[PDB]
């Protein structure tokens, strides 16, 4: 859907400032900083979920540019797996904000992050 | 969730990239240019409409600036009936993708782009 490489950046770039602001909103109810409303949370998980499968298909061949590594494009099979566990991380999340849980709601969010920083460290200038 | 108002621009302005993306990119479809697929556009379909309820959140009170005019908020009444009537457009596009009604889908098509625009000439700069 993108008619150059550099639409294809923005879009993902757009994608994951989204996915960021849909995680990161959520740490200050995780700390207990903010109150736990069940219906809110479930409601923002589904939010994430979406936009958490969005980004992966605009690092298509060719896509190189933006924050993002060379290793992006020349591992296909790698960077996969850390989307796909990432989005396996989410699934888990979302289960746990469908059941109410709030223990289980920390405990993934924590397994999200920790994939979110894993594929930084590895595929992020 | 944002922590000062620069963050609620960039928040809008990602959503509005990420729906401006998952409308246009039905553009050929619509005109024929690229073959009609009714399970690929009722899926395309279900992210515009999850996109399309996020940008207006991200024009809270004091959030002023990007390419927002200033009429946004003195006329939060008429803004937020652009952005309803832009969402009920958006309603009528996923009946015409959940039917698989290609005819349906152009005529939506056309009406979301018209609201797309009329917001634009009127609250953007
Ligand atoms: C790889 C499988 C990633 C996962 C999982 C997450 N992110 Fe990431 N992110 C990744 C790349 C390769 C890039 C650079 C994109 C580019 O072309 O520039 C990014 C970028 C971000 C950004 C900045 C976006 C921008 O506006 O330019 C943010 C804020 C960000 N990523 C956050 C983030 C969070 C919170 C994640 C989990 C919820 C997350 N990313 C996962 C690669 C990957
Ligand atoms: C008001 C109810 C709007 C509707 C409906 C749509 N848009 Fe719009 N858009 C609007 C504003 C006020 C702004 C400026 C935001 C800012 O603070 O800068 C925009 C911006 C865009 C952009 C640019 C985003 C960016 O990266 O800076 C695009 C590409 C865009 N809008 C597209 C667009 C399309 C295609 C719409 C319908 C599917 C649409 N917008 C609706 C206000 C409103």
């Amino acid at each position: 859907q993108f008619a150059k490489p550099e639409d294809a950046v923005k879009y993902r770039q757009s994608a994951l400032t989204l996915m960021a602001s849909h995680f990161g909103r959520m740490t200050p109810v995780v700390k207990g900083q903010a109150p736990y409303d069940a219906a809110q949370i479930k409601a923002n998980v589904e939010v994430l979920k979406t936009l958490s499968a969005l980004p992966w298909a605009a690092f298509g061949p060719g896509t190189e540019g933006g924050d993002a590594r060379p290793e992006i494009w020349s591992d296909a099979a790698s960077f996969k797996q850390k989307q796909q566990a990432f989005q396996d991380n989410i699934v888990k999340l979302s289960a746990a904000a469908d059941a109410g849980d709030l223990d289980k709601l920390r405990a993934a969010f924590g397994d999200v992050g920790a994939s979110c920083k894993a594929c930084h460290q590895a595929y992020r200038k």
